[PDB]
C-alpha cells in the first residue's frame, strides 16, 4: 500500500534482538546509516522479518528531530 | 547533551522550506537518502541551520515502523 | 508496501480540510468511527486523496492510548 | 479529565499481551475493527483493564498516517 | 476519562501561539518547568484553551527520550 | 549535541525497571513530578543510566497533549 509518510528508506536487516511483547529491528540503508525501529514482535513474524530481509524504515515528518554539535 | 534516541544520522541540510509556525528541513544523510523533519520554527531559529549546515536526525526506535515489498 | 503498523483501518474519506503545507483528513472506518489523521498537503496530493476516496487510517500500535471512563 | 486528541474511540478489550515492562491491549470498536495498543504494563494495571472491560483507544491525529491501494 | 499515560503533568497556560490548522501551547508544571504541546487549533477551541486554564500535560511513556550531558 | 525538542526538563533518575528489550526509566523533575520514559535496554547501558543518575526528559512539543477538568 502507498503511505502518507514522508521517510520512507530502503534497507536491509542487519540485526533482530526479540523480546517479549516488542523486538527492534536494525536496517542498514546505505551510507554507513543504520535505523533501529521498536516493533511488536506479532508484526516481525507477520512480515517475516529475518536478519537478511529486504524492508523499509518508514518515519512520520513530525517524528523527526534535528539536532547540531 | 547524549541523547537515548537509537537514530542519530548525521546529514547536511539540503532544503529548508519555511511556513508560518512550522517549518521541514531535509537531511542529505549519504547514500542518497533524504530524511524531512516538521520542527517549530521556534526551535529552526534557535539551532541556527541554513542550506549546508551539518546537522543530525534524531528519531526515537519506537517512531519507526517496517514494511515489506 | 506492506506494513508493520498493527492498526490499518479501511474507511472512506468523508472530509479534507486543506491548509498551507498540512491538512486534516478524516476517515469513516464503519461502525458510527471516524478516524482523523494530520499529514502533509503533499502527501494528499501525491496520493490522489480526495473526498470519497478508499483509504486506510494507518497507525502503530505503540501510539495508542487506553483510556476508561471517569467513574472506573 | 477531556483530551485534546481528536481520535478516541470506544470498544471492549479481547485480548492483554502481557509482557516484562509493555503489553498490548486489543479493542474491538464495532463494525469489524480492532486496534492494537502497546502500553507500559503499569497503565494496565492501574487501568484496571481486564478482557471484557469497556475501554478507549485515544490517538493524536498527528500520530495517523493514510494508505491508499497502489 | 481516566488515562493510560503515565505522564499527567498539572499545569497552567502560560501562552497559546496560534496557527493556521495546529498551535503551540505552552504550560508551567511546577518545579520551574515549562512544557510544550503543538496540537490543533480544533482542540483549543474545544477545551476552551486560555492563558490561565488548569490543564494537564500528557505524555506517553514511549515518546519520551532520556539524555544526559556529555 | 543540541536539540531541536522543546522539552528538554533536567531530573535524576528514581527507579529503572528492567526489560527485554526496552526499560522504564522515572525521573524526579521537581515539583513532585515524575516522568516516565520507555527506552531501548540498549540506550539504559549505553548512558551508563544507574538509580541516581543526573539525566534530561526530553520531548517532541507534538508528541504532547493537553487536557482540562
Amino acid at each position: 500500500m502507498k503511505l502518507s509518510a514522508r521517510n520512507q528508506l530502503a534497507g536491509k536487516v542487519v540485526s533482530i534482538k526479540e523480546g517479549a511483547v516488542n523486538g527492534i529491528v536494525v536496517l542498514d540503508i546505505g551510507g554507513g546509516n543504520q535505523i533501529s525501529s521498536t516493533i511488536s514482535m506479532d508484526s516481525i513474524r507477520e512480515l517475516g522479518l529475518q536478519v537478511g530481509s529486504d524492508a523499509y524504515a518508514v518515519i512520520k515528518a513530525t517524528s523527526v528531530m534535528i539536532g547540531i554539535d
